[PDB]
């Protein structure tokens, strides 16, 4: 279990000199707590190889050179096969940094090894997720109103909700699933949510994508808990102008009309002094 860190010394946020090597010491500062919302998921890599005011990809199959002690499985799409890593070690988060995979996308579903076999297939999603986007003129304040609105449908249903700041521009939530559920039948219950939102109140938020009619909505994308799709893991930096990253919140923060993005730098500090708001996330 060994990596090399080339190129250490390169700005990937021209803004703000953040290098490679920064965005490495991010990452084993965030480790303890990163790990186990990706650990058991196919990892997606969003790389910057020259920085964010340079192209980026969306990487999926394993290269051939990918380091043998990774741990991989592999997903039948409706194309074919891809072999994704699995991220679940301080030395894989290392590689993460060395490859300038300034994101880590996963579903919401975990790998299950099969009774006889051992071979590693996809299992049951084992959290919800939603992604809230802002139209156009919508503020972080109707932002957060949308996400208790979403928090409190969920809690008459019994299940628990953990607010995220995106890094970007909206707010993802998480609620872990008690019992076992197919990412279909996470889609549906999703589905459901965001439709009665819309329903109740129509000129707030919208459940479907189509950005003619965003405007002044939140769109709640209750999309991304199919199999198919993935979602920014929490804690992954952003590949945007500044080092910002998906940051755990409390609820009471949602409650401050100037809640804002932060940057890595912010997110270590509350980690030394709040530890993982997530913990009950993927325990
Ligand atoms: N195919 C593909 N999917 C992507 C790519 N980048 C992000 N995604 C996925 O597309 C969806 C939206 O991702 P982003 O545009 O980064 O949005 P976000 O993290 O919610 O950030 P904001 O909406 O700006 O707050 C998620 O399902 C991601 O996993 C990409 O380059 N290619
Ligand atoms: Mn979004």
């Amino acid at each position: 279990q060994r990596v090399t860190l080339t190129n250490a010394d390169k700005v990937l946020y021209p803004a703000t000199g953040t290098t490679k090597s920064d965005i490495f010491d991010y990452y084993a500062g965030v480790a303890e707590v990163m790990l186990g919302h990706i650990a058991g998921r196919p990892a997606t890599r969003k790389r910057w190889p020259n920085g964010v005011d340079q192209p980026a990809f969306f990487e999926k199959q394993l290269a051939l050179s990918a380091p043998p002690w990774l741990s991989r499985a592999t997903v039948a799409h409706r194309s074919g096969t891809t072999t994704y890593p699995i991220i679940d070690s301080a030395t894989g988060l290392a590689w993460i940094a060395q490859q300038a995979a300034l994101e880590v996308h996963v579903p919401q579903w975990r790998f299950v090894a099969e009774p006889g076999s051992g071979e590693l297939n996809p299992g049951p999603a084992t959290r919800l997720v939603f992604d809230l986007d802002p139209g156009e003129g919508v503020m972080m304040a109707q932002l957060a109103e949308v996400a208790r609105a979403v928090r409190d449908l969920l809690a008459d249903i019994g299940l628990v909700t953990f607010p995220v700041t995106s890094g970007s521009k909206g707010l993802h939530l998480y609620t872990p699933l008690d019992e076992p559920v197919s990412s279909r039948g996470a889609t549906v219950l999703a589905k459901r949510v965001a439709q009665r939102l819309e329903q109740a109140m129509p000129a707030l938020v919208t459940s479907t994508m189509t950005k003619s009619l965003r405007a002044g909505k939140v769109f709640v994308d209750w999309s991304q808990n199919s199999g198919s799709k993935t979602t920014i893991a929490p804690y992954s930096l952003r590949g945007r102008t500044h080092p910002t990253v998906a940051a755990p919140r409390t609820w009471a923060e949602l409650d401050d009309p100037a809640l804002r993005q932060l940057s890595y730098d912010e997110v270590l500090t509350r980690i030394a002094r709040d530890g993982d708001l997530l913990e009950r996330l993927d325990a």
